[PDB]
């Protein structure tokens, strides 16, 4: 299908995203846990992507632990009014996950059970 090809194709969008914002990290070591987490933000949810993805999902940082931020993980989901479900969560130490959903992509799933979930790539 078009959209597993698509979802696929925002993987390698957000392997890129992850990888601009490890230069974040590595470029500004004194920041504080409150302005890198805000930095972030504010790249993650300005990036541009491919225009054809671009349209399609919404790319966003999340932190399990906001006083961790250098524990950031990507979350990419459909834009309202697409149809499209498949998603993508990706790790800072880069543990790469397609998720049968958005949902499944939002709770940071790492298995496909009960018709839902995440498994890795």
């Amino acid at each position: 299908e078009f959209e597993k090809g698509y979802q696929s194709q925002l993987y390698t969008e957000m392997v890129g995203i992850n990888n601009i914002s490890k230069q974040f990290i590595l470029k500004n070591p004194l920041d504080d846990n409150q302005t890198i987490k805000s930095k972030l933000e504010r790249f993650v949810s300005g990036y541009k992507m491919n225009p054809k993805i671009a349209e399609k999902y919404n790319v966003s940082v999340h932190f399990v632990n906001k006083e961790k931020p250098r524990a950031y993980s990507l979350v990419g989901v459909p834009k309202t009014g697409t149809g499209y479900t498949l998603s993508v969560w990706m790790n800072s130490v880069g543990d790469g996950y397609k998720c049968r959903d958005a949902a499944s992509a939002r709770a940071h799933l790492e298995t496909l059970s009960s018709d839902v979930g995440c498994e890795a790539f």
